[PDB]
């Protein structure tokens, strides 16, 4: 329905603005528009519900990686659009990964959001790891780096550079240009 | 009351470890440390005060595992050393790390934390800057690097791998191995 993806993305904003640590399901009822009855109706308790927030957030920005994909397309292609997606002035883009890099702090002391964090994650991983194992095969990548590796070290980048980004301590432009010199780097 | 201000501190620094910057209360931080509330209004001024000395603090405590064993001659030796001692399963590195997390986290929504926690960053940062610059005049290190961009890269990465560590989504072994495998590619 589309109270439910209504619902999820006013949780992304009360996640975004708010931070995880104290959130309740009164508060996101608040910011949602619906009684706390209704949100345990489509959530069943609080962790249903960031669980539920987690998996929106996850496939926006699946989204946003995957923005202008094209049959065939070079390894430099896939790296680009996967390790930048989520990094633009766009205001939705900063939205989602706003609330991302709130939940990715959060699963330290909510446990119960590890397992849904890992799982999309390893999803963004595997998709750089494949694009290496590919190239690999062809010899436009180094054929000594190490595909699973390389592919958690340049997303784990990206968290860490989008971290900053969010603090306004590195402009769009500076964190997406470190990107692009760690991707020459990788086919260099 | 410079072992005072050190008391303060470090209890400062567990406080955000463990129930992060909104579970921070001046007078159970002041309690834990032996010391009144005033004594902490006298040295830190106000709670702003308080964080980025804390941040300072949590960044020297940093420094002293990324310099030890130090001067473990060469470029690579002093580089490794720095970037590796940040994630070790030792209780104040975990610590450290933890408090850094929240702080980076808090920063995005907070931002009078904003400020002190680029300053912090910034020397962090310069550490490893003026650690290339050093081995570019040498001949260490590949003079196609930019310092400075490079710094910001590697310790923002450390921090995207700290931020998968703490959540126990990537061992301690695997990533120090990560760390390991990117200066080796950036040594190349």
């Amino acid at each position: 329905s589309e109270r439910r993806d209504a619902i999820l993305k006013a949780s992304a904003t009360a996640i975004a603005q708010r931070g995880i640590r104290g959130l309740r399901v009164n508060d996101v009822a608040e910011v949602a528009g619906v009684s706390p009855g209704l949100l345990y109706y489509h959530f069943k308790d609080r962790i249903g519900l960031l669980e539920a927030a987690l998996n929106y957030i996850n496939d926006r920005a699946r989204a946003y990686r995957s923005e202008g994909e094209g049959s065939g397309d070079s390894a430099r292609d896939r790296l680009t659009r996967s390790l930048l997606g989520e990094i633009q002035d766009r205001p939705e883009v900063v939205e989602n990964s706003l609330a991302w890099n709130e939940l990715r702090a959060s699963a330290v002391y909510e446990e119960a959001l590890r397992d849904p964090l890992a799982r999309t994650t390893a999803a963004w991983v595997s998709e750089i790891a494949d694009a290496i194992v590919q190239a690999q095969a062809t010899g436009e990548i180094s054929r000594s780096l190490d595909p699973q590796p390389t592919a958690v070290t340049m997303t784990a980048l990206v968290e860490g550079l989008s971290g900053r980004w969010l603090c306004k301590e590195i402009s769009t432009e500076d964190a997406r240009s470190h990107l692009l010199g760690a991707i020459d780097v990788v086919m260099s």
